[PDB]
């Protein structure tokens, strides 16, 4: 599923992720958008051979198992392709996991390169929130 922005940022908000550790909710759209381009069904290889999944691009290095990393960990107890659902819950609440874990938001590569610091409230302006 292809996510609209309002659609999305409508859907995160009621999973409980508006200022979710600190976090306000234009930061995970404008997260979305740039690591899968709202698109659940989003896949990508890293170098060191695992994957990443979903709206979220979770790694399959630490979060969820895809039964073919090796030596991985599966730290948010799920198999790769729920992240891939039109149902965002399963990528939500791995989500929670991963921010929590000490790094916040940073944890997201194009998060940290193209949202931070930059006026991330225009990602839900419009939006019938
Ligand atoms: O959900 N369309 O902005
Ligand atoms: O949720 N406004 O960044
Ligand atoms: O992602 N465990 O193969
Ligand atoms: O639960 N909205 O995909």
């Amino acid at each position: 599923k292809v996510f609209g922005r309002c659609e999305l940022a409508a859907a995160m908000k009621r999973h409980g992720l508006d200022n979710y550790r600190g976090y306000s909710l234009g930061n995970w759209v404008c997260a979305a958008k740039f690591e899968s381009n709202f698109n659940t069904q989003a896949t990508n290889r890293n170098t060191d051979g695992s994957t990443d999944y979903g709206i979220l691009q979770i790694n399959s290095r630490w979060w969820c198992n895809d039964g073919r990393t090796p030596g991985s960990r599966n730290l948010c107890n799920i198999p790769c392709s729920a992240l891939l659902s039109s149902d965002i819950t399963a990528s939500v609440n791995c989500a929670k996991k991963i921010v929590s874990d000490g790094n916040g938001m940073n944890a997201w590569v194009a998060w940290r390169n193209r949202c931070k610091g930059t006026d991330v409230q225009a990602w839900i302006r419009g939006c019938r929130l």
